[PDB]
């Protein structure tokens, strides 16, 4: 059967298949090549992906995300206790293990992180089956390099619960380097820097690849820095604007803020390919339309400290790997946020003009590599 690669991401998931010599990243029901890592529980149904994210403002306590922050962890973990303060859904303690508790079909139900993640994997599985016209069973699923065995095991368990046969759990930076065939170059060792800025996390990884061995020399970053923060800065910018223009503070209107956030995330993506973007929202608040624009320069300015700051973990990784900048053979862009021109310029400048590996859509590069690995492990490459 066709073996697939699945990036089970903190904020977005992505599924690819290697067939007939190339990787095809598979579009979902709405034609989207990534799917939000969201699950929602209502009076009648369980929603996964876009459908779940789309109704978050109307059903916030029963809409679950960030399961990857809980997966493989214990309830009393300092990380878990800290993150819980920021989620609108309830996390409870079941004999040491955290569970998300929600209302579902009129009943109180609780789910382990790997159960929530299994639902996301089910959706990714169904997405591949919709495209392929065939049952999909075998998969390679990816995780951050820093994941321990409990986290790796729970992620595997998520796959099993979804009916996936998990061929192997591989590291995200390894998937990215495989995508670019950086293990297959004629020569000795290659030093590879993976610069991965996603929706919720920032990961820098330095790999030394030789004889099929992907030695992790160092990792660095920020588990709470991603595209979400850039959207936040934009949202705050426009809330302030609306306040000045209309003498209204829309802050506590969850639906209004959500529609603004949606518009902001969209404008941000647009600004990666254009120097300006329109914000167009009918009846944002009290039937007041919000039609405006934002320039790439203003988006950059709003986020300047955060963008520049990404270079600090790059320096930390280099010193921990005992390598000079000039000793890096390949630099790889991973994660949707690395599409931002300013971030690319900052990194290329930091490496004194060195070209970046970015031809593969960075939000798809992890799935791409996982798909290649899946084909290898199923004997189809
Ligand atoms: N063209 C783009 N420009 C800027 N940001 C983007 C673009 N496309 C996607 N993003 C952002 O990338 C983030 C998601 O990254 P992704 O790698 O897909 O998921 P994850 O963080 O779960 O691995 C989101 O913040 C999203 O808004
Ligand atoms: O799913 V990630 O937050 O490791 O890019
Ligand atoms: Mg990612
Ligand atoms: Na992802
Ligand atoms: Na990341």
């Amino acid at each position: 059967g066709p073996a697939v690669g699945i990036d089970l991401g903190t904020t977005y998931s992505c599924v690819g298949v290697f067939q007939h010599g190339k990787v095809e990243i598979i579009a979902n029901d709405q034609g989207n090549r990534t799917t939000p890592s969201y699950v929602a529980f209502t009076d009648t149904e369980r929603l996964i992906g876009d459908a779940a994210k789309n109704q978050v403002a109307m059903n916030p306590t029963n809409t679950v995300f960030d399961a990857k922050r809980l997966i493989g962890r214990r309830f009393d973990d300092a990380v878990v206790q800290s993150d819980m303060k920021h989620w609108p859904f309830m996390v409870v303690n079941d004999a040491g293990r955290p569970k998300v508790q929600v209302e579902y079909k009129g009943e109180t139900k609780s789910f382990y992180p790997e159960e929530v993640s299994s639902m996301v994997l089910t959706k990714m599985k169904e997405i591949a089956e919709a495209y392929l016209g065939k049952t999909v069973t075998n998969a390679v699923v990816t995780v951050p390099a820093y994941f321990n065995d409990s986290q790796r095991q729970a992620t595997k368990d998520a796959g099993t619960i979804a009916g996936l046969n998990v061929l192997r759990i591989i590291n995200e930076p390894t998937a990215a380097a495989i995508a670019y065939g950086l293990d297959k170059k004629v020569g000795a060792e290659r030093n590879v820097l993976i610069f991965d800025l996603g929706g919720g996390t920032f990961d820098v990884s330095i790999l030394t690849i030789e004889d099929g061995i992907f030695e992790v020399k160092s990792t660095a970053g920020d588990t709470h820095l991603g595209g979400e923060d850039f959207d936040n800065r934009m949202v705050n910018h426009f809330i302030a604007e609306f306040k000045r223009k209309h003498k209204k503070d829309i802050s506590e209107n969850k639906r209004a803020v959500r529609r603004l956030r949606t518009a902001c995330e969209r404008a941000k993506r647009t600004l990666s390919s254009s120097t300006q973007a329109s914000i167009e929202i009918d009846s944002l608040y009290e039937g007041i339309d919000f039609y405006t624009s934002i320039t790439r320069a203003r988006f950059e300015e709003l986020n300047a400290d955060l963008f520049r700051g990404t270079l600090d973990p790059v320096e930390k990784a280099l010193r921990d790997a005992k390598l000079d900048k000039s000793q890096i053979h390949d630099i790889v862009l991973v994660g949707g946020s690395t599409r931002i021109p300013k971030i690319q310029k900052l990194l290329q400048d930091f490496f004194n003009g060195k070209e970046l590996n970015k031809s593969i859509n960075p939000d798809e590069a992890v799935a791409y590599g996982a798909a290649v690995q899946a084909a290898i492990l199923s004997g189809d490459k």
